Parts: C-alpha cells; structure tokens; sequence
C-alpha cells in the first residue's frame, strides 16, 4: 500500500515546471501520474513549488481543515499552482481536463512524525 505522505506527493507535486505550459497539462499529467488508471479522478491540485517548501507547510499557519479537523495548515505564502478539472466531454477511459493556472496560497492537512502534507484541502 501507498504511504499517506508519498500519495500526497504523486498527486500533488510537479517541481519540474514553474507553471502549467499549456492548456493540455492537466491531460498529461492526471495520465502520468496514474490519476485516470481505472476511472477519472475528478479533480486534482499540482503545486509547483520544491518539495521542501510544501513540506515546511507543515509548521505556518494552523487553521481548520473543511471537514472540522484541526490539522490544517495555511501556506504564509502564494504558491504556483495547477487545478485540473473534468469538462462535459470527459469519459473514462477518454478521460478530459481543463487546466487552470494560479496563485494561491495552499492548504493542506499533515501528520506523521516527520509531520508532512497527506492531503490538500483547498487554495485560496
Ligand atoms: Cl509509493
Ligand atoms: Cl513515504
Ligand atoms: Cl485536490
């Protein structure tokens, strides 16, 4: 089975480019990262920033997850970042995203010891 922490990673990190690069990101990378495997994963966040500055996430600021947790955190600040959504015409196994590209400041749950992101809540 997939840690939690190295499931966060395959779904949520791309340190390897500063921003999506076209609007055929979102395709590639829900594929390559086994996103659409047996069904399309609806919808997905990638942050490109190094792994080191989403892990340090981890000790900003601490605010309430959406489902009442209190292991939220909340980047201090905005973070490059790719939402990849499902359109009208996506259907497994011709699974179809649309990339949109933004600034924002990401919030993520964490545990573990050492204390890293399991899951990305939202970004603002
Ligand atoms: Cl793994
Ligand atoms: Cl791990
Ligand atoms: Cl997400």
């Amino acid at each position: 089975k997939e840690t939690a922490a190295a499931k966060f990673e395959r779904q949520h990190m791309d340190s390897s480019t500063s921003a999506a690069s076209s609007s055929n990101y979102c395709n590639q990378m829900m594929k390559s990262r086994n996103l659409t495997k047996d069904r399309c994963k609806p919808v997905n966040t990638f942050v490109h920033e190094s792994l080191a500055d989403a892990q340090a996430v981890c000790s900003q600021k601490n605010v309430a997850c959406k489902n009442g947790q209190t292991n939220c955190y909340q980047s201090y600040s905005t973070m490059s970042i790719t939402d990849c959504r499902e359109t009208g015409s996506s259907k497994y196994p011709n699974c179809a995203y649309k990339t949109t590209q933004a600034n924002k400041h990401i919030i993520v749950a964490c545990e573990g010891n050492p204390y890293v992101p399991v899951h990305f809540d939202a970004s603002v």
